[PDB]
């Protein structure tokens, strides 16, 4: 539980990947997701998250010092070519 | 041109695969396409495409006789087990 | 009593096969490193089953930890960088 | 580089270690046939080449016509024959 | 033809040109040991041999095995003798 | 219909030349053997383009086996095992 | 150092060669090997490279006046009758 697991999709693939990033989930940065995995040029992020008062939803981040919301002690992300 | 750029990727590797077909996009079936890549082994193959309602979709091909839809006067494909 | 392992290279398009003393559960990445022995500062890559998700290729990067089995052997992709 | 010449590496399944070759043409002047001529292939068989696509980035493109150019990977040609 | 014995073509460091030799033995029965035995390998050597996987198709598997039968490929077997 | 034979031996770096009365097809490695009229153990290898993989130095021992030509000729190296 | 030690391989002999080139590995050309194994002589000629891209590799040279890549100080080579 020191580190986060990270499940991601890319569109140049139809088998999701995984990797572990050593931060824990609230100190995951995008930053931290854009190192982890070696994205080759610049692309769009979306992260199924927990959303207290609408419930679940694919939250976009931008920033990469913001950080990364998580799902059941997990991260789960989309990314898209952009 | 009288050839198509096919575009496609594979479980058996994270770099994808680039063939020239003979046939011009609006020709090419998917016997075409398999013949180019597979002749041997069954998979299921995607494709990207345009739709014209709802944009980009990844559309998967059936009979034989159909004809591959194309993205950008190019195929882009993706071929798996199953 | 050991543990079937197929990977793929930059340097093929055909795989290769090998087999690891150690048992599925036991085998490391180091134990991995140790048996391709080629001199890199490579990316892997496994064909895993996970619990909650399912087929996902899972990257590992500690020598120290485990690799994960898919059919009780192990399929891998070695990556140049 | 550069200029007069290309440097050429390729694999076979034929062998373990990869060969190295350098063909009197540059870059984009190599063709098929005179990727074939350099490395005295005896038999049919298939050609891949890692490209650099300017869409869609990294790629192994096969090429068929003895006529087509060879496509580069930063100066040197990369090439896998395969027994097909 | 020949269905007895095992036609057997393997790569070395030492040629460009790969060897060919005949083993008494049939495909399914050819153990490492009879391999080593008939290149007359000189001490220690890593082999691999092209093989027809299941669901992997074709690999180069490598054996350790004096005792593990040579898988085939096509009827022959197909090898790479490493340093 | 005869048969031209160029042999290497390890003891002299100039090749020899033999010829046998029968043709390339009928060439034994028993006629071989006899045509070199050297009683020892010995290693046998032939020059030889195999349809399948091509130009390869191929080693017989069986001596009612049929030596491979090469270009209408027979080529061999002769070791000592 | 003060010489080179060359070790090839021909179709002459099961057994490889030895010879030493009074040059040292840097200076040594292949005019400088040709000259050295009398090169009948106009041949395929490879030689044991360790390139830093794609570490060891079966190189292949061809002008004369090109220079022998060394293999841990020493040149190993196999010379085809092409």
């Amino acid at each position: 539980s020191t580190c986060t697991k990270v499940l991601y999709f890319t569109d140049r693939s139809l088998t999701p990947f995984m990797v572990n990033i050593p931060k824990r989930l609230g100190e995951v940065t995008l930053k931290d997701f854009k190192a982890a995995i070696d994205r080759e040029g610049n692309h769009r992020y979306h992260f199924k998250a927990l959303d207290p008062e609408f419930g679940t939803v694919k939250e976009e981040v931008f920033h990469d010092d913001d950080a990364i919301p998580g799902w059941e002690g997990k991260i789960v992300a989309w990314v898209e070519e952009d």
